[PDB]
């Protein structure tokens, strides 16, 4: 899991938008209680979620199985890349890493300083802060990036929120977040 502080890349109503996981998780309702955790599913709105194919290393977007909303008990790693993107994990929580040319999953007390993520490096162009716009798709609509970013630092934090969150999608446990820091178990 990842802070409610995680920044997820989300497509609501053909939009994409990067809200963290506090945030993305309010665009569900139905919230039950179970595995002593709390699920949210159903959207109260077209919300589909961007995620990556590990073996292609493409950027695809499915449906939201549900959103995960546990109490914040562990402590989290952070991870620092030499941009300036940082992501936070339960340490049990494992991290997608491009090395040895490939795509290995290690657990964030597992993972080590100068790592890289994987990132999708596909912005939504319309980086404007808030959500002041939405009905844009146009600008073309193309990207182009291809680079991984290291990580600078690593620390050992504490849970921003009382609640941790990833957002349980297709696939499982694999999704786009922060500067499009991507990770998979």
């Amino acid at each position: 899991c990842f802070p409610g502080d995680t920044r997820i890349l989300v497509q609501i109503d053909g939009v994409p938008q990067k809200i963290t996981l506090r945030e993305l998780y309010e665009l569900f309702e139905d919230e039950r209680y179970e595995n002593m955790v709390y699920v949210r599913k159903k959207p109260k709105r077209e919300i589909k979620v961007y995620s990556i194919d590990l073996e292609t290393g493409k950027v695809v977007l499915t449906d939201i199985e549900d959103v995960i909303k546990a109490p914040a008990t562990d402590h989290l790693i952070r991870f620092e890349l030499e941009d300036g993107r940082s992501f936070e994990t339960t340490v049990d929580h494992p991290v997608l890493v491009y090395e040895n040319g490939r795509f290995i999953e290690k657990r964030a007390f597992e993972v080590k300083e100068g790592d890289k993520v994987l990132v999708s490096e596909l912005e939504l162009v319309e980086q404007s802060s808030s959500s002041q716009d939405n009905p844009k798709n146009e600008n073309l609509g193309s990207p182009e990036h291809d680079q991984l970013l290291e990580i600078k630092n690593i620390k050992y934090v504490r849970a921003n929120d009382d609640f941790v969150f990833s957002l349980n999608a297709k696939k499982y446990h694999n999704v786009i977040i922060n500067e499009n820091i991507v990770t998979h178990q």
